[PDB]
């Protein structure tokens, strides 16, 4: 997005300094080009002249103004998805009680009980504990307070900006490159779970190339739907983006809002209230305070579905601004956050595009390489999604998502002290699609220290998963 205004204040907001990373056994024996990125200006591992404050807020070099004729193709371009996605979702979107918003419903997680509840609640000194009960479902004075304000459409509030504690790649350690998480104060995310949680509990629940989103997947049994979908079509692009969320533009976010969350469309009119105060937001970073106009903060409840639904208008919009006669059926796409794949029999030149997502503020660049641009005649089983390959289970001709070797082991390499037993289990999963000689390479190092489920137990586990009869006609 814009800075457009930087001020210094006395309070300050101290950030997480120090990893809580720490390496493994596999460490020693895969030797990654991965590390933990720097959380402090002072880690000895950064290029010279790096200063850290410069480099996690240089993703602000937008917000791209949209002309008038761009700013409308836009909003009938996101009425024509919010169109397919109330069709397919149905309008039950009325709010969330203050009960479910924190507990959650079905295809909603419950909200996280101690996870950081932003400000002024950290300058004060209280936890989220403090501010809402989070067994019984209720809310404590403050909170409750703040709800009010949200109503009446006056509230204000900062974001509190944190170094995302993380392993990156040791090219984008040295330069400084931490990913920052944007915590918004626990009110704002319980009101916005209130006003749009129905509604995103429906989309997890009927994620799938018919609505445009990956989001809320199970990649083990879901990536045979995706994957017998997208292979029926002649072409399969696997597109990039470059700072996706820090590059939506005020016009398509307000735009996008509007058409989307309606109250024709069974909507709080506070829902799209609540949604356009992501637009322009404050940041508090140490003693700075950082205006931003533009961009989508990751803090809030539903970052990943709003990064979606713009992805998914996103492609609609810079097809039409290029092609004559182009609909929802004219190509498929699966998206998540930024995250994309898409798929059409028409000879689509995704290289023109490129000035076409320029228009939205967006850079895209093909996966593979600049293999002279974008280029026609790709398959499923050459694109990436969720970091997971394409590749057909030989014993089941089911599709398993496939991780590169490379980075498993990056994963497997560091971890959070006393954490290591229940990542390795929870890695096992991922790594069983890999096959059995390449699963037990991986896992070596751990052998005799902790307990490693063997290959078979996973793969059976895998196949019931994905296709019960499957696994029931094994036993004829
Ligand atoms: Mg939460
Ligand atoms: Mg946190």
């Amino acid at each position: 997005g814009l800075i457009v205004d930087t001020r210094d204040v006395e309070e300050r907001v101290h950030v997480m300094r120090k990893t809580k990373l720490a390496p493994t056994v596999a460490h020693g024996v895969f030797n990654p080009e991965f590390g933990p990125a720097a959380l402090s200006n002072k880690d000895s591992r950064l290029n010279e002249g790096v200063v850290l404050d410069e480099v996690i807020f240089s993703k602000h070099k937008g917000d791209t103004k949209m002309s008038a004729e761009d700013k409308a193709l836009f909003r009938r371009c996101a009425a024509d998805y919010a169109s397919r996605l109330h069709s397919v979702l149905g309008t039950a979107n009325a709010p969330l009680s203050i009960y479910e918003a924190i507990k959650g419903v079905d295809g909603l997680d419950a909200m996280e009980p101690d996870t950081a509840p932003g400000l002024p609640w950290a300058l004060q000194g209280k936890r989220r504990g403090a501010l809402i009960d989070f067994e019984n479902g209720t809310v404590g004075p403050e909170v409750e307070a703040a709800l009010k304000l949200m109503e009446k459409r006056e509230y204000k509030f900062a974001c509190q900006t944190f170094l995302k504690d993380e392993i990156r790649p040791m090219e984008k350690v040295r330069a400084g490159k931490t990913r920052i998480v944007d915590v918004l104060p626990v009110e704002h995310i319980l009101y916005t779970r209130m006003m749009i949680g129905r509604f995103c509990a429906q989309m997890h629940s009927n994620n799938g190339p018919q609505i445009g989103s990956a989001v809320g997947c199970n990649p083990d049994v879901d990536w045979q739907r995706f994957g017998t979908h997208f292979a029926q079509y002649r072409n399969v692009w696997d597109v990039d983006y470059s700072a996706f969320d820090a590059n939506h533009c005020s016009d398509a976010m307000n735009i996008m809002f509007e058409e989307v969350f309606r109250t024709e469309f069974g909507f709080h009119p506070n829902a799209e209230w609540i949604l356009k105060t992501l637009v322009n937001t404050e940041h508090a970073y140490e003693n700075k305070r950082i205006t931003v106009e533009g961009g989508m903060p990751s803090g809030c409840s539903a970052t990943s579905i709003i990064n979606t639904i713009l992805n998914n208008i996103y492609v609609l919009y810079a097809l039409r601004r290029h092609y004559e006669g182009v609909e929802l059926d004219t190509y498929t796409m699966i998206s998540y956050g930024d995250d994309i794949v898409v798929a059409s029999d028409y000879d689509l030149d995704f290289e023109a595009l490129k000035p076409h997502f320029k228009s939205l503020g967006q850079t895209i660049t093909p996966a593979d390489k600049s293999d002279k641009g974008f280029v026609l005649g790709h398959s499923i089983t050459d694109v990436t999604f969720l970091k997971r390959h394409f590749h057909m289970d030989y014993g089941t001709g089911f599709y398993k998502p496939v991780m590169a070797s490379k980075t498993l082991e990056a994963i497997l390499s560091f971890a959070r002290r006393g954490t290591i037993q229940e990542k390795l289990i929870s890695v096992a999963g991922l790594a069983v699609h890999s096959g059995p000689d390449e699963y037990r390479r991986l896992f070596e190092p751990f052998q005799g220290l902790f307990e490693i489920p063997s290959y078979r137990s996973l793969y059976l586990r895998w196949v019931n998963a994905v296709c019960g009869d499957a696994a029931a006609a094994e036993h004829h």
